[PDB]
């Protein structure tokens, strides 16, 4: 009774028998420790796109946040989730150009909404319709960028460095 629809969460026992079917919009879960899929947009060796903007509404600083950011249809496959995801924004299919686990955020030291990895794609396509996760930050310089964490957006110290030894140095 129905079909395909905005990214769907089906949850089968192990065959084809759906236990629940629970919906991204619907409230009756609990979004905190749910998987979802993030990931860092750079390319033309320089042109790191990541937001820069300020939550004046919300009260809750951050170190940085991803540059694509979506959730995962059903849960099972990172993969498939991705690649629907890079295929709307740019129809990359994360198989033209080239993708690599950087990371997975959400332990502590990144803090964020819920459990989502980090995967860094080589590609310079604008985000869609998603002011949850991140509707979409702007496009920096590797200059700027640094010089961003490093000056008060919470992602310094440990951060920072971890950053700045993974990214220009290679340990």
């Amino acid at each position: 009774m129905g079909g395909v629809s905005d990214e769907r969460l089906d949850l089968v026992n192990e065959r084809d028998e759906v236990v629940g079917q629970i919906l991204r919009t619907d409230p009756a879960l609990r979004w905190e420790r749910v998987r979802v899929v993030n990931a860092f947009l750079r390319n033309s060796q320089g042109q790191l796109w990541i937001p820069r903007r300020s939550p004046s509404k919300s009260l809750f600083p951050n170190a940085l946040d991803v540059s694509v950011g979506g959730a995962v249809q059903s849960g099972e496959t990172y993969e498939e989730a991705f690649r629907r995801e890079a295929r709307e924004e740019l129809n990359v299919e994360i198989d033209a150009l080239s993708w690599r686990p950087l990371a997975s955020f959400s332990p502590f030291q990144t803090t964020l909404s819920s459990f989502m990895c980090v995967y860094e794609l080589r590609s310079d396509a604008t985000p869609i319709f998603n002011p949850n996760d991140i509707s979409g930050g702007e496009w920096l310089t590797p200059e700027h960028l640094l010089a961003r964490i490093a000056a008060g957006e919470a992602a310094k110290g440990d951060l920072a460095e971890l950053v700045r030894r993974c990214y220009r140095e290679e340990e």
